[PDB]
DNA sequence: ATGATGACGCT
DNA sequence: AGCGTCAT
């Protein structure tokens, strides 16, 4: 009752771009905008790797993975734009540095977790406290709303999707406690029209169009991100929880679509979210282990404590690349060429770095697959990163790596090499 | 033969 | 440290 925390205290939004490295390229080519479109890698084989579809495209069932010549056989007026490649590899340059201008500006509105490529977290709780006081109990008119769902609604005693939309909406506002500045619903509501204001500036000053999750934490909010896209924003409230989790696939739930999320399912005998909420704390750390049991109990009634961490920049740089079935790297000279490529990519990116973010990676780890695994990595060693030298840094990863050779000839490498990755990580501020 | 990334937990 | 899971 009155003593249990109902996980109410902060406005989290989490910000996603829409089809990311599909708009990056329409923006630069307006001949692939409002078109089914693709980014593809790797032309040679199978007309390259499908890695982003847009939304004209997932109509006919494109989709990542497909390598593009199939793609073709479901859309044959598919269009595509290739990633860039530098010494001989798929080089993601254009993508982080439209990255950039988007967390950027999203940095204006509040302090931001970048978490990956095209996402980010904000803790919008002060920004709504101030925006309340900026109020004074006037209340929030549906033209501060113009994309933003309410999940849940409409409901109770129109047949077109925006029709839906504003009839929730409105069933929603007309609902609202506005003279209660500490109510948790109006503080995500106030929430969803900053992050409104946050999607037009993201829209205007850069053009991209993305999607948002506002909610109480990180994982509504990105559940709530993915329930109305492309270019909507969708508000989950903490009462909006049981409805939604009670046939929600437990897959669904961020850190749930693996192994773990597998375990629950099976051992519990359990579809969907809400049904956890029939085991006690102790049963579910019992089966999952003590952090994992106490996420799952908190989590499956819409509560979860994880912060948004203030980190706009990543904290790893790396460089990798496969050299898959017929590929794979046999002689020592292959290996040497292949780690200065990927070396000389990292150097330059590094460089970047240090210039832009006042800061040196004073770890260099090094990783390899051989053939005959089935793991993604084989063997991960790591050395000083001294100086942002290319050659240094492929001379010691291979000084790291070269015990690795079953042969014993000294001019071959076996098991050949299947991937090679070089990764600066440990940064110290300079 | 998806591939190229990146964060974080466990021991 | 080195390995594994989960994710974009
Ligand atoms: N396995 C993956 C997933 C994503 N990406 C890249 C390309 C995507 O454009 C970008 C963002 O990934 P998302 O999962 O957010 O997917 P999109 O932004 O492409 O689409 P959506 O509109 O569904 O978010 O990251 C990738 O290279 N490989
Ligand atoms: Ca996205
Ligand atoms: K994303």
């Amino acid at each position: 009752g009155p003593h249990m925390a109902t996980g109410q205290d902060r406005v989290v939004a989490l910000v996603d771009m829409d089809c990311f490295f599909v708009q990056v390229e329409q923006r630069q080519n307006p001949h692939l905008r409002n078109k089914p479109c693709a980014v593809v890698q790797y032309k040679s084989w199978k007309g390259g790797g499908i890695i982003a579809v847009s939304y004209e495209a997932r109509a006919f069932g494109v989709t990542r993975s497909m390598w593009a010549d199939d793609a073709k056989k479901l859309c044959p007026d598919l269009l595509l734009a290739q990633v860039r490649e530098s010494r001989g590899k798929a080089n993601l340059t254009k993508y982080r540095e439209a990255s950039v201008e988007v967390m950027e500006i999203m940095s204006r509105f509040a302090v931001i977790e970048r978490a990956s490529i095209d996402e980010a977290y904000v803790d919008l709780t002060s920004a709504v406290q101030e925006r309340l006081q900026k109020l004074q109990g006037q209340p929030i008119s549906a033209d501060l709303l113009p994309s933003t769902y309410i999940e849940g609604l409409p409901q109770g005693p129109t047949v077109q999707k925006e029709g839906m939309r504003k009839q929730g909406l409105f069933q929603w506002l007309d609902s609202l406690q506005i003279d209660n500045l500490t109510s948790p619903d109006l503080q995500l509501t106030v929430g969803a029209v900053i992050v409104e204001e946050m999607r037009a500036a993201i829209e205007r000053e850069t053009g991209f169009q993305c999607s948002a999750g506002i909610s109480h934490n990180k994982v509504l909010a990105k559940l709530a991100c993915g329930l109305n896209k492309p270019n909507r924003q969708t508000l989950v409230s903490h009462g909006s929880v049981p409805q939604l989790f009670s046939q929600m696939p437990i897959r669904k739930i961020r850190s749930l679509g693996g192994k773990l999320g597998a375990s629950v399912i099976e051992i519990l005998g359990i579809e969907y979210m809400g049904e956890l909420t029939q085991f006690t704390e102790s049963q579910l750390q019992s089966h999952f282990g003590e952090k994992n049991g106490s996420w799952l109990y908190a989590m499956c009634r819409g509560i979860e404590h994880d912060p948004v961490k203030p980190r706009q920049l990543p904290k790893t740089i790396g460089c990798s690349k496969n050299f898959p079935g017929k590929t794979a790297l046999a002689t020592r000279e292959q290996v040497q060429w292949w780690l200065l490529q990927l070396a000389q990519e990292l150097e330059e990116r590094l460089t970047k770095d240090r210039n832009d973010n006042d800061r040196v990676a004073t770890q260099l780890v090094v990783s390899i697959r051989v053939q005959g695994d089935k793991r993604l990595s084989s063997l991960r060693r790591c050395c000083a990163l001294t100086r942002y030298d290319a050659h240094k840094m492929s001379h010691d990863a291979f000084t790291v790596i070269k015990n690795c050779n079953t042969s014993g000839i000294q001019t071959e490498w076996s098991p050949p090499l299947t991937m090679l990755f070089l990764c600066a990580t440990k940064f110290s501020a300079s």
